[PDB]
């Protein structure tokens, strides 16, 4: 049986981990590519992505 997902608790969709919801870049990073400052390489400026547990249903099978 389905049981809600623990990570989004439901929304299925979840703020962007890398841009923290705020949609660009927050570093610079390692990979010397992606800018502090530029459009958030992940969600693109959306702000959110979908959960990476349920990916994006908002509930975990048995
Ligand atoms: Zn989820
Ligand atoms: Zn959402
Ligand atoms: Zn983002």
């Amino acid at each position: 049986n389905s049981l809600v997902c623990a990570n989004c608790e439901g929304e299925g969709c979840v703020a962007c981990s890398q841009c923290k919801g705020g949609g660009v870049n927050l570093i610079d990073h390692f990979n010397g590519q992606f800018k502090a400052g530029a459009l958030c390489w992940l969600c693109r400026g959306k702000k959110e992505v979908l959960c990476g547990d349920c990916n994006g249903a908002g509930f975990i099978g048995g």
